[PDB]
């Protein structure tokens, strides 16, 4: 579980939206396993706007922070899993770590501030979808 609270809007994995999240709707894309919901409270989280590839993310079934290094963000072939079937997830980051489905909403962190959230894994391999792109986050 895990969300990234900016402004007036909550980003969380599109497969662990709320029925609050579907019913408050501002964006979602299912090919990036995304959605963003309006909140009534301000969030504390500020997006990276940059090209990093090394950051920190938060690894709930270690209960560990891991420093990472992940590829930019692309189109990736990912396995079925409970929430999809075999499809290709776009705006994918990957970085080699442990990642189990639990893991999804954990934050990764760059200097600039949050880059993604795990979305994807297993083989050794962790997937984060990235936010860095979606700029309206950051105003309105
Ligand atoms: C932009 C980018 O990928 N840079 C990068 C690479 C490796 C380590 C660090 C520490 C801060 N930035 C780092
Ligand atoms: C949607 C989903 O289940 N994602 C996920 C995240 C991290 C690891 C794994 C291993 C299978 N699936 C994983
Ligand atoms: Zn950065």
């Amino acid at each position: 579980s895990g969300a990234i609270y900016v402004g007036n809007y909550r980003v969380v994995n599109r497969h662990l939206a709320t029925h609050n999240d579907w019913a408050n709707l501002v964006w979602e894309d299912s090919s990036r396993d995304l959605l963003v919901s309006s909140t009534t409270a301000q969030g504390c989280d500020t997006i990276a706007r940059c090209d990093c590839q090394t950051g920190v993310y938060y690894c709930s079934s270690r209960r560990k922070h891991y420093p990472v290094s992940f590829s930019k963000p692309s189109l990736i072939f990912v396995e079925a899993s409970e929430y999809y079937p075999a499809r290709y997830q776009s705006h994918l980051m990957l970085a080699v770590g442990h990642s189990e489905p639990g893991d999804c909403g954990g934050i990764l962190r760059c200097q600039h501030g949050v880059v993604g959230i795990v979305s994807t894994g297993g083989n050794g391999l962790v997937g984060f979808a990235d936010v860095r792109d979606l700029l309206w986050l950051d105003e309105e």
